[PDB]
């Protein structure tokens, strides 16, 4: 509502990033860039906030904060909750934590009290960018004034960026995957993904480290925000869960990994290793068995199909073998029960999910919070869509990290799956601009 044609040599990203850093800066506001299909949507300013913690649910507007207690599902807590947030506002905004996933499994006690598990909020002001242009949704005077101040000043130059040393293991990750690989031997469980953090030692700037890392990613959605306190980034590979306002439910399962980016015919050796290996082929089936078992708990009998079936989708750093599974959400169903159902996603957690979910909560830091979470966004038209939060930094306090898992099985070895997290880490590290 409200429309600014885009500049001559100026990427959509490069733009949405410049205006998020400058624009919320000025008026030192809270927000959250997303990228989907062609569209970089910054949601500028907290009009409202929900935030669903694993013991209470708080609603906070313009300073008032209404507490309550809730039973049962978290989707359906979080469901209410933002369904209201949409009767005023056409989207809202946030993260889902890994920790939303595990009432489904039967680990909800296994929950400390004031574990987050979601952040959704209304913004105050939308503006979308796109190839085709700029458009203003409810932005203020000062707002679109510091809008056309930043078209002016122009994009900034993206600084060099600084390296950061990814071959420590202080969290023990080569001694987990151990005990992960003893447990799956003695048949406990068929997988599990376990990570490990990667502290950055210095302060990083969140607008023009995404500027630097999109350049070099082809994700399936990507994110930048800064809210509550969390700054974060991230190019996420799957999409977790899409709900559109027809009803059509889409998860995007990915699972085996080699490495990308290291040459042409290198990429190609590895590339036709991929598509060739047993080990992966048999674990990406298995993968996309397990993902289309949880989307017919939502869908319309007999709706369920893989519309792609293990094909290699390229993540900047990695390559990785991929399905697309498509189904029609039943009428007795919503958009967070599907969102629910496909939590924590099977490509970040573990199969059988329960026992690999658990395994989690044992072999690896938590609560994982965003990492393996997902990233949102809602539309009142019924819309849903959860892009998998992994390839993203963070920070919180005065901390700032990167993570990355690998998917252990029977045959897995530490040294080669440390190596693998490393593959994936390489999406972030050459691109990390210091804080200046
Ligand atoms: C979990 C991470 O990445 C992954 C993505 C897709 C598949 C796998 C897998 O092991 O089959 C995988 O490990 C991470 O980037 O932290």
């Amino acid at each position: 509502s409200s429309s600014i044609p885009m500049p001559a040599g100026v990427n959509p990203a490069d733009l949405a990033a410049e205006l998020a850093a400058v624009v919320t800066e000025s008026v030192d506001e809270d927000y959250l860039l997303y990228e989907c299909d062609g569209q970089w949507v910054l949601a500028a300013g907290v009009q409202a906030m929900v935030e669903l913690d694993s013991d209470e649910l708080r609603v906070i507007r313009d300073g008032v904060t209404r507490r309550q207690q809730w039973s049962g599902r978290p989707g359906a807590a979080l469901g209410e909750a933002v369904d209201r947030l949409l009767l005023e506002t056409d989207q809202a905004f946030g993260w889902v934590a890994f920790e939303f996933g595990v009432h489904r499994y039967g680990l909800q006690q296994r929950l400390a009290p004031h574990t987050p598990l979601a952040r959704v909020f209304s913004p105050r002001t939308r503006i979308m960018v796109s190839e085709k242009e700029i458009r203003l949704f409810d932005a203020g005077i000062r707002h679109r004034e510091a809008i056309d101040r930043l078209l002016a000043t122009g994009v900034r130059e993206v600084p060099q960026s600084r390296s950061v040393d990814v071959s420590d293991d202080p969290s023990g990750f080569r001694r987990r995957v151990a005990v992960a690989v003893d447990e799956i031997a003695a048949g406990r469980y068929h997988k599990v993904i376990l990570s490990r953090c990667v502290e950055v030692p210095f302060a990083i700037d969140f607008p023009l480290t995404y500027r630097l890392g999109r350049r070099h990613n082809t994700p399936v959605r990507s994110f930048l925000l800064q809210l509550g306190g969390i700054r974060a980034l991230g190019y996420s590979p799957e999409l977790v869960t899409a709900v559109r306002a027809d009803g059509v439910v889409i998860t995007e399962p990915l699972a085996g990994t080699r490495a990308l980016g290291r040459g042409p015919a290198i990429d190609r050796l590895a590339r036709d290793d991929l598509e060739s290996n047993s080990k992966e082929i048999v674990e990406h089936a298995i993968s996309v068995r397990s993902s289309l078992e949880e989307i017919t708990d939502i869908a319309e009998p007999g709706s369920a199909a893989v519309i792609d079936f293990m094909t290699v989708r390229e993540r900047g750093s990695v390559q990785h073998l991929g399905s697309t599974i498509r189904a029609r959400l039943d009428p007795s169903s919503d958009r967070m029960a599907a969102l629910e159902a496909l939590f924590p996603a099977v490509t970040a957690s573990g199969i059988p999910k329960a026992a690999g979910v658990e395994a989690i909560f044992r072999l690896d830091e938590c609560p994982r919070g965003l990492y393996s979470g997902a990233v949102v966004m809602l539309s009142a038209d019924g819309g849903l869509d959860a892009a998998l939060t992994l390839r993203a930094a963070y920070q919180v306090g005065g901390r700032t990290w990167l993570r990355a898992g690998a998917g252990i099985i029977e045959e897995s070895e530490p040294e080669r799956e440390f190596e693998e997290t490393c593959e994936k880490l390489s999406t972030l590290t050459p691109y990390l601009v210091a804080r200046q």
